[PDB]
């Protein structure tokens, strides 16, 4: 099953308050078409350059940060293009990133909230449809539906009562999320 951290920080928010609140503090990257033309929006693979077991990407607006973890694959100019896909397993959500491909790998130096056990595979056959991408690609351009909507299927999956609109707390009590000590 789906399995979440969160800092006690976060205590009676619900996962889609906290994942709009993060979306908006970490805005849109601009990662677009014309609009990539050095690393300051591309993030970064570990060990990359096109291919990790994690992603990372801080924000342009602020410090705000993400790590996508699994077996992750990204085809750039290779058809189909501009896809990230293969398999995510995490996605952790705080502030500022550290560490890379040769510090033993990224980390949040504030981590708020993690999804992990995800379960998703996304075939590089699917394209930019496939959920992988639609997830990760959300985050980057500021648009966390993807991402609520595939933890919310996770949730249910466990037991129909539980949603994005539960409280952090109360997945918890059901054994799905664990919480940490306060941000
Ligand atoms: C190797 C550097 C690099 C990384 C890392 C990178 C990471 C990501 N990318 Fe993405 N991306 C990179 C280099 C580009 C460029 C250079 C362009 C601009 C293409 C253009 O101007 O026609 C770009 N990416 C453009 C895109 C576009 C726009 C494509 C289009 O609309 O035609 C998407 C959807 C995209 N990416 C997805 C992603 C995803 C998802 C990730 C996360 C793995």
């Amino acid at each position: 099953s789906i399995s979440i951290s969160y800092s006690t920080t976060y205590s009676g928010w619900t996962v889609a308050d906290y994942l709009a609140d993060w979306s908006a503090y970490f805005g849109d990257v601009n990662h677009r078409p014309g609009q990539v033309v050095d690393g300051s929006n591309t993030g970064g693979f570990n060990p990359g350059p096109f291919d990790g077991s994690q992603y990372a990407l801080k924000s342009t607006a602020s410090d705000a940060a993400f790590i996508a973890g699994g077996d992750l694959h990204y085809t750039l100019f290779s058809n189909p293009s501009h896809t990230l896909w293969g398999k995510l397993d995490s996605i952790a959500l705080g502030d500022t990133l550290t560490g890379g491909a040769s510090s033993g790998g990224y980390a949040l130096d504030s981590q708020e909230v993690s999804f992990s056990n995800l379960g998703l595979d996304s075939p590089i056959a699917q394209g930019r449809d496939g959920t992988v991408h639609k997830v990760v690609y959300g985050l980057m351009s500021g648009d966390s539906s993807a991402l609520q909507g595939q933890i919310d299927a996770l949730l249910k999956a466990v037991d129909p009562s539980l949603s994005i609109n539960s409280t952090f707390d109360q997945l918890a009590a059901a054994g799905v999320a664990h919480a940490t000590p306060a941000a």
